[PDB]
């Protein structure tokens, strides 16, 4: 679930505010995206979206017609470390892992505040590079 993803971000990056910080950043950090990623953190967000695309192609997820953004899963946070409950079903487990990979990628990527709230219409028009 989207709110859970943001919780994962807070876990890996306690020093941040998932919404104000990682939403409306670059061309892909936020709901969907387009164009060419502006930087490493932006690439993390692009990758994340493609992860959700892959999820929808999983057998289990297909049958569930599950929506990555609203599908809830079980996770726990421990000292900056994220854990996706092994009891989540295969689809839920793939979605949680997508979010987990994203959160970790964010934590490693440098944050460039000038990439915040870019004009998608004058910096992101076009198609994604991958997926
Ligand atoms: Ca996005
Ligand atoms: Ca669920
Ligand atoms: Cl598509």
């Amino acid at each position: 679930a989207l709110w859970q993803f943001r919780s994962l971000i807070k876990c890996a990056i306690p020093g941040s505010h998932p919404l104000l910080d990682f939403n409306n950043y670059g061309c892909y950090c936020g709901l969907g995206g387009s164009g060419t990623p502006v930087d490493e953190l932006d690439r993390c967000c692009e990758t994340h979206d493609c992860c959700y695309r892959d999820a929808k192609n999983l057998d289990s997820c297909k049958f569930l017609v599950d929506n990555p953004y609203t599908e809830s899963y079980s996770y726990s946070c421990s000292n900056t470390e994220i854990t996706c409950n092994s009891k989540n079903n295969a689809c839920e487990a793939f979605i949680c892992n997508c979010d987990r990979n994203a959160a970790i990628c964010f934590s490693k990527a440098p944050y460039n505040k000038e990439h915040k709230n870019l004009d998608t219409k004058k910096y992101c028009k076009g198609e994604s590079d991958k997926c």
